[PDB]
């Protein structure tokens, strides 16, 4: 089997991608964000908590006649940006662009933190990263990707975000039409249940080429790339006016400018992601300080290829026994 659905940005900026996903029988068209960062499927649900519900879909497992409690289960996240939600679980049928998984589990939000709330456009998360970070207690479940696996005709799934644009989630095939040049593959560690990696460095614009070790994660679920504070002091360096502020909590640069582009390494290939990509506007509405799409890792623990890096790429995310990531220019 194959499922392909688009994805679109939810606003401007590609703050995040939404995918529609139908729960139960007959189907519920829920939107979620789907996140190669996290392991949990959870929705907006009719147990949500009313007043943390603002404009959301909701999935409302009594309408389903699939949907069954799994009983005694509980879920808890919490996010890199501070954000969480929990829940109780079912289990229910989960269809991804034609691709059907029976028995998934569906977490249902009974509580969601403030900027879920917020966001009316997102009625819920689907993981991708390993299950080894699924939430469930006591019975720890497995991803839709995991559930899916062994139907797949190939053990992958890929991510193609657009840029201002919508873009594709596959599952269980490579569309050759869908890249230029050939996929370069490199290794994975799963040990802390990420797809983590380590790119082979760097350039900042039209500068020469750092060869440099840098471990991180693919993370669809994170808008910025985060880097070290070496690689990134290096890349604002090259913009006028551009700094560190404290106050809005990052680099921030003149909308006056022009940036340049950053180049990452995947083994001996290169993706180029262009300046543009690294523009996330005013800071605040009319604002001329406007917020860089780069920052630094050095507070997180980890460095993380979000979307300004991914949305430059073809990605594949090999789940084969032994998984690795593809990279392919667009």
């Amino acid at each position: 089997s194959t499922g392909s659905a688009t994805t679109t940005p939810i606003d401007s900026l590609d703050d995040a991608y939404i995918t529609p996903v139908q729960i139960g029988t007959p189907a519920q068209t829920l939107n979620l964000d789907f996140d190669t960062g996290s392991s949990d499927l959870w929705v907006f649900s009719s147990e949500t908590t009313a007043s943390e519900v603002d404009g959301q879909t909701i999935y409302t497992p009594s309408k389903s006649t699939t949907a069954k409690l799994l009983s005694g289960a509980t879920w808890s996240i919490s996010y890199g940006d501070g954000s969480s939600s929990s829940g109780d679980v079912y289990t229910d049928t989960v269809s991804v662009g034609g691709l059907t998984v029976t028995g998934q589990a569906v977490e249902s939000a009974k509580k969601v933190s403030s900027s879920f709330t917020e966001d009316s456009t997102i009625d819920g998360l689907l993981g991708l990263a390993f299950s080894t970070l699924n939430t469930v207690s006591p019975t720890q479940q497995k991803t839709f990707f995991d559930n899916a696996k062994a139907s797949l005709d190939s053990p992958v799934f890929t991510a193609d975000l657009g840029y201002h644009a919508p873009g594709t989630y596959n599952f269980g095939f490579i569309d050759t039409t869908a890249y230029t040049g050939s996929i370069t593959y490199t290794a994975v560690s799963t040990k802390q249940g990420f797809w983590e990696w380590t790119s082979t460095g760097y350039a900042v614009g039209s500068g020469t080429f750092k060869s440099t070790s840098i471990d991180g994660i693919a993370d669809t679920g994170t808008t910025l790339l985060y880097l070290p504070a070496t690689v990134v002091s290096a890349y604002w360096a090259q913009v006028s006016g551009a700094k560190s502020s404290s106050s809005v909590g990052g680099y921030v640069f003149p909308c006056s400018a022009t940036l340049p582009s950053f180049t990452f390494g995947v083994g001996s290939a290169r993706i180029v992601i262009p300046g543009d990509y690294i523009d996330f506007g005013p800071i605040s509405t009319g604002s001329s300080s406007c917020f860089g799409g780069i920052q630094s890792s050095a507070g997180i623990g980890i460095n993380i290829f979000g979307d300004v890096a991914l949305k430059a790429a073809f990605v594949v995310f090999n789940g084969a026994t032994t998984p690795t990531l593809g990279f392919a220019s667009k």
